[PDB]
């Protein structure tokens, strides 16, 4: 099928709060084809490596992939998701915002 | 991820009895890439009314796909089922054995 | 979880075209609790053969069931689905409408 | 169906680390009827109320549950989980082993 770009959407399971467990989730859907390269980073570096989702799945050629990491949010971190395709010619940097 | 050729399964849910409703089947199973060509045929012709299951992935992104249609088998016709992908030099073509 | 009353739904898979292969289905869905007896009736005559898909809930309890049979519609023959549960006083009989 | 009573497994989605964000699951398998009572305990007191997961699913009339939640592993701490069905004559308690 022919080439499409993901949506990036970055966002924790519960809302933030310092110091309290939680999942940051990046989800990348409506791509193709499969073939993505997708890292969370923390202050600009890439903390476990961590696989899709059983959730994930695939609808009309379309892919759909969750990728998540239990962390705890503190006062001066800064978490995002660097998602790279072949429909993007530089890797795409999507931040967290807590606020969201 | 690396190129991997298909297995093809063709099959009938139930065992055939000539002019008794049943569901041929065609499992194309642990390919890679996605990008898959699959057609059920009758004798010559196409058969032009075949559906799919959703395309299935593993976390080592191995592809698992179903086709399928309803048909009455009858002695005289012979089904089959032509896959073409990547990792075929020409489409390949899995004739259905009615005993296995 | 409370007792809630099953909604029944008869249809075949594809429109209705005598001498033409398809599928009976008889879906039960919004139900609780899961004990139910579902029958496939040609003429007021259970058929024997009857296949079910898997038992599907949601997050607030309530089942979603599947009953279905391959067949050959003919002009002659006519189509229910008898329905059995808690809920229910007496066996309640669907009839197969072609035309809904 | 017959009545069966569930299996019971607790466990830690990673190997524990005291002060290190965790999940702990507690997995009821195999059981009949679907009407059950489950809740994860820290020093004998239950946390947030926790639904099942959607990758819990039936197979042939048996139920098969996964519940889970965030939680940071401390050393005097200790959690288990308590399960209430038709099946048992009072609530099961399964503790959670670090090293299982
Ligand atoms: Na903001
Ligand atoms: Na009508």
């Amino acid at each position: 099928m022919i080439q499409r770009t993901p949506k990036i959407q970055v966002y924790s399971r519960h809302p933030a709060e310092n110091g309290k467990c939680n999942f940051l989730n990046c989800y990348v859907s409506g791509f193709h084809p499969s073939d993505i390269e997708v890292d969370l980073l923390k202050n600009g570096e890439r903390i476990e490596k961590v696989e899709h989702s059983d959730l994930s799945f695939s609808k009309d050629w379309s892919f759909y992939l969750l990728y998540y990491t239990e962390f705890t949010p503190t006062e001066k971190d800064e978490y995002a998701c660097r998602v790279n395709h072949v429909t993007l010619s530089q890797p795409k940097i999507v931040k967290w915002d807590r606020d969201m």
